């Protein structure tokens, strides 16, 4: 049973770089049940705030390095280091929202607080998982605190996302208040949307603002939590949303001595 591939470029040259499907478990062929998209879309009315005069941007002359940037105070600090990685002191339990330079600030494209808005650096691969269907690992060695990619999918009320079918591929947009936002990458989506949960997990989600500032509308970017080893799956928490829905239908298989949410784990609770 070889390893095949079955697609060169699943996002269809959207993304900076190519990610490659292959599968060597099953006969399952190239999903195609989806709409590869590259940056969140909208199929109703939204009114993201794009208006230019709402952005607060820097007056930087230099790269954004230094702590006067108003971008990174917003950030309460930049927290990316001059290889565009998080810093060892990230507080990845509770991530602050991030704040990039964006086309109001006065400093370049280049400057070092355009992390997530410049897009996926790392060699990813869609493969056939064992237990767990498609998932995404990497094809590379990837350092602690390096962005992955954003999860991308179609915007949706609170209220569309209460009658959603299919509840398996959302993201919650926390906001301080108001509407709430989700993420629903089932219909319309890129890589992210391949990504399996772990009870060990390696990448976190962080909310990040870029070229615009409508705090309804955070974007969700994944980044490593621990260095990553070649061939290793990603995977992130789906939490207790999730999985308080999920568990009648199916457990977690992620394997790991720390798995929370196993039959094996269910039941010792049901036990207690
Ligand atoms: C069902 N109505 C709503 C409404 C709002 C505002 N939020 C949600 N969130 C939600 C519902 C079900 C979920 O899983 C079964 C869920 O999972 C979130 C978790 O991040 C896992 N997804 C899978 C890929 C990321 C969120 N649902
Ligand atoms: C966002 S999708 C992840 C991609 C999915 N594996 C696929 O093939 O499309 C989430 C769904 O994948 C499966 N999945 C993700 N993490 C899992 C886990 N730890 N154990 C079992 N199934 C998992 C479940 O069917 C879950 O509802
Ligand atoms: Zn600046
Ligand atoms: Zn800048
Ligand atoms: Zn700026
Ligand atoms: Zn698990």
């Amino acid at each position: 049973r070889t390893e095949k591939i079955i697609c060169r470029d699943v996002a269809r040259g959207y993304e900076n770089v190519p990610i490659p499907c292959v599968n060597g478990v099953d006969g399952e062929p190239c999903p195609e049940d989806y709409k590869y998209i590259s940056e969140n879309c909208e199929t109703s009315t939204m009114n993201i705030d794009r208006n230019i005069t709402h952005l607060q941007h820097c007056t930087c002359v230099d790269d954004c390095s230094s702590s006067n940037c108003l971008c990174g105070q917003l950030s309460i600090r930049c927290w990316y280091d001059k290889d565009g990685r998080l810093l060892q002191e990230f507080n990845k339990i509770e991530p602050p929202l991030i704040f990039e330079c964006n086309q109001a600030c006065s400093c370049w494209r280049n400057c070092k607080n355009r992390v997530v808005q410049s897009g996926i650096k790392v060699r990813l691969q869609l493969y056939r998982t064992a237990k767990m269907g498609w998932g995404v690992r990497a094809l590379q060695t990837i350092p602690q605190g390096t962005f992955i990619c954003e999860y991308v999918g179609e915007l949706i009320s609170d209220a569309e996302a209460d009658v959603r079918e299919d509840d398996s591929y959302l993201f919650d947009l926390d906001n301080k208040d108001g509407e709430v936002y989700c993420i629903d990458a089932r219909y319309y989506g890129n890589i992210s949307r391949f990504i399996n949960h772990l009870c060990d997990p390696n990448i976190i989600p962080v909310r990040v603002f870029m070229l615009h500032q409508d705090l309804r509308f955070p974007r969700i970017a994944f980044f490593s939590s621990r260095d990553i080893r070649t061939g290793e799956e990603l995977g992130f928490d789906y939490g207790d949303r999730f999985w308080d829905i999920k568990s009648k239908y199916f457990t977690c298989q992620c394997g790991s001595e720390k798995c929370k949410h196993s039959a094996e784990a269910i039941a010792l609770e049901q036990s207690r």
